[PDB]
């Protein structure tokens, strides 16, 4: 009476001595009822009471609910803004960037341009088309030396009609063309009697000396009839005495099937038997491709 | 002799009529018969190893110094991925190349004007014609030398005249025109005139009457007006009273043009009293202007 | 029971339990305290924990963090913010480039590789070609922009002024002359002007001395021929030379022509013509012509 006789749980009476029943997480320390904690994981008794324990720089407490520090994610949102900010998504032609390789490349028209051995970026070095008379000079575009000067030879038959008089010499001539002319130098020749008018014809069909041809002897006014190049030689005629020179009127007359006649007239004449004629060059146009 | 032990207690205990009982706040509750720490629903609090713990995800979380940390692995992932991308991208174009740090866009500035990019979408250059001056000129398909340049026929039909110590003749002729390179022909016919003097100045009147599409100005020399002594040669003209000429020698040059007339000096040789002349054919020659 | 004293009641008590003055007490230690009269957790200040639907709780921002297994774990939509902007970088972006175009890993630029001797960036900033001048040879050349035929070649004047001298079976004599030099294309045209020599025999020449005379910016060179120093009979024409002794000149028909250049002397033939007895010679203008040489 008036003592203790019995007790709710957690309290319990064996024998006038009481004790008390504890579950894990509850235990003695010293004289105490605690709060045990087994390990180290966040809790600990502190301050007074049970606290729980976080990294500082990483979490924080906002209404007691535990909350992440946005400056953990600060390093995050600026390595990807230092990027956002500028950076090649996409590539227009020539450009083309493969998405999936990663991979940036370049379009180029390989007949026009080229890549250097040095990886430069080139223009194709084209030869450039040439016709003759302009040609490759050593590297450039000049002008070839064929047209020029060439250097030939003939040698052939060099006849005489005038009127019914007729006769032939053989003549050796040496032939030059230069630019768009042709220049036959003939020698001096002896032949026969001559008329007032008359045609004096270079045979070409046959003693041009390789590789010269007889076209290569067609003026440019091919075979027309021209007066051209007319001028005044002098030739020695006789009868066997001292010959009286006579002054006679020479031109190009007209060029065909390799033939090319001279007009020699003018003058007056003299009865006589022999003709003594002078050097004569002969120049004219000449044709062309 | 009596000991009654225990007759009263202090909070949280307490003795009512003989029994002693405890209160208990939330937090605290009866297990069993056991006093035991309540923990209501899943909050990451657990009864564990002897007592009290906090649980946590073990690939997020770690305990350092007995403080709650993230691991750093839980970022592994992101630091790589950024780190693959930091090593080597492109930031910023120079020209010709541009880029746009908005759209993400990456182009190219060409000239049009020398630069196209073709049908396929490669870059070609533009497949121009080379800058030509003549005589040179495209012939069929290359550069090469003009035929116009090389060879050109053309015609005059006009009035020579002669001048000389008072005498004053004319004849109308018809002279065929070679234009060859840098030079012209006129190729003048024999012809009749009338009495010369020793020496006297022969003149083509090219004003008039060249054939299309010749004109005037095509036949001044390269030395222009000035006064030469250009392909002087020999010339026999013949020189009568209406009987059997005698053949005078004469020499024959390009002398001067101006304003379209071209002026011949015939001179020296002789002389004898005579009323017509018979001239030979004549080609004069000389350097052509060019512009 | 002949025990002295027969204990009613409660009379001793373990730890946490005690007795002092017949009264029960128990000692708290921190985490644990009275509320009320009645026992109870005491959570100082605020670090998550809370007594709160019953009892005792942990207390986590709902969007960053979860439990699974009751386990503090992470949210997924707290990095989602992260994945998809990366994620939208791997799509589209260039790692590296191909010749002619060059990324520096280090600077993250990107340039282009050019070869500036064809290629230019104009004031623009345009990828343009360099307007390159073409490999002329002389006489094609530059015409005002275009490939063109040179001017000098077409037409060049100059004059010679020097010593023309005759030679012939003893005779010798010489004379000055002022001439015109016309250069057309790939001839040269030497323009004599009429002069009075001496004595000529049947066949004879007439040297033209061009070692000095010539006015710049010609050189005796210029008056080689495209034959060079070759024999040759060029332009045979006919001269008419007037021939005396004081009195009325004959005139007599002769052979001119082009015979041979050497060391910068032309030599020219005279032969031809018949003959006479006589002192002096009356020479007519005579005009010369020949293929020049070339370079
Ligand atoms: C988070 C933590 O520190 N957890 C420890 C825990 C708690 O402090 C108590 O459980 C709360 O009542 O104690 C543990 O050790 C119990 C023994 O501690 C011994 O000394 C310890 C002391 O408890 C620690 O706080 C201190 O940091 O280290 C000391 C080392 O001497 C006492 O001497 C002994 O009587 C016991 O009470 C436990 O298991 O409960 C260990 C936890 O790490
Ligand atoms: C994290 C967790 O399990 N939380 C539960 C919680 C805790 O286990 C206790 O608070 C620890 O003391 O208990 C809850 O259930 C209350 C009843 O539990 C009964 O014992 C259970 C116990 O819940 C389990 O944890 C244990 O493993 O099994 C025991 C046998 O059933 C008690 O016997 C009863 O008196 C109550 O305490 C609670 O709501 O507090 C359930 C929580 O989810
Ligand atoms: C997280 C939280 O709310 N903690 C509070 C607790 C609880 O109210 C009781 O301890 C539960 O019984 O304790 C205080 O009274 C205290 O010691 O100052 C206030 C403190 O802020």
């Amino acid at each position: 009476n008036q003592g203790v006789t019995s007790a709710g749980a957690p309290l319990s009476i064996r024998n006038n001595r009481m004790t008390m029943g504890l579950n894990d997480g509850l235990t003695l320390s010293g004289n105490n009822l605690a709060i045990r904690l087994p390990g180290n994981t966040g809790l600990n008794i502190q301050n007074g009471g049970l606290q729980f324990r976080f990294n500082t720089d990483q979490f924080q407490i906002v209404n007691n609910n535990l909350t992440l520090k946005t400056t953990v994610f600060d390093s995050i949102n600026s390595r990807i803004g230092a990027i956002e900010q500028s950076y090649v998504a996409s590539a227009v032609t020539p450009l083309r960037l493969n998405s999936s390789t990663k991979v940036l490349d370049m379009l180029i028209d390989s007949s026009t341009l080229e890549i250097n051995s040095s990886g430069q970026l080139t223009v194709r070095s084209t030869s450039p088309n040439l016709r003759y008379p302009i040609a490759d000079v050593s590297g450039g575009i000049g002008m070839s030396p064929n047209y020029r000067f060439r250097q030939s030879m003939w040698i052939g038959i060099v006849s005489y009609s005038g009127s019914g008089l007729n006769w032939r010499v053989q003549v050796n001539s040496d032939i030059f063309i230069v630019d768009d002319y042709i220049h036959i130098c003939l020698p001096a020749f002896d032949g026969f009697s001559i008329a007032d008018g008359g045609d004096l014809s270079l045979n070409f069909v046959t003693g041009l000396l390789p590789p010269l041809l007889t076209g290569d002897t067609e003026p440019a006014f091919h075979n027309d009839v021209v007066t051209y190049g007319a001028q005044t030689v002098a030739i020695g005629l006789s009868s066997g005495g001292t010959p009286q020179y006579m002054s006679k009127n020479l031109w190009v007359e007209q060029w065909q099937d390799g033939v090319l006649r001279l007009r020699v007239e003018g003058g007056g004449s003299i009865t006589h038997s022999n003709s003594k004629w002078p050097a004569m060059t002969v120049s004219y146009p000449r044709s062309f491709t």
